[PDB]
């Protein structure tokens, strides 16, 4: 679908943990959260420690 792109609502890191990157997908009219690198769990809660303590 052709939609215009806007940002995520006020509770952007609401369900999406560790400051999760909430975005809209304009093409499909869906939402998602993208996770940062070195963060683990299905919900992206935790940090992988080993690279820090190197």
């Amino acid at each position: 679908v052709v939609s215009h792109f806007n940002d995520c609502p006020l509770s952007h890191d609401g369900y999406c943990l560790h400051d999760g990157v909430c975005m809209y997908i304009e093409a499909l009219d869906k939402y998602a959260c993208n996770c940062v690198v070195g963060y683990i769990g299905e919900r992206c809660q935790y940090r992988d420690l080993k690279w820090w303590e190197l």
